[PDB]
């Protein structure tokens, strides 16, 4: 409790099929699953993919507002 503002992970599902450019960036397909850590930038994110640490797009990505899974 009353641990923060950013802790645990975002659960945010890919808005559409993407392809890091970049090492640093990650490749995913719409839908795919992506988890978030933290807000690289306002047009950028920082989590994990398929095991593969790296950034995310804000704009082929639906940054979900809900703690935990929703199921359905």
């Amino acid at each position: 409790g009353s641990s923060g503002s950013s802790g645990e992970p975002i659960e945010a599902i890919a808005k559409f099929d993407y392809v890091g450019r970049t090492a640093r960036e990650l490749s995913f397909k719409k839908g795919a699953s992506l988890l978030l850590y933290q807000r690289a930038s306002d047009d950028w994110w920082e989590g994990r993919h398929n095991g593969i640490d790296g950034l995310i797009p804000h704009q082929y990505i639906v940054v979900q507002d809900t703690s935990g899974p929703s199921s359905g």
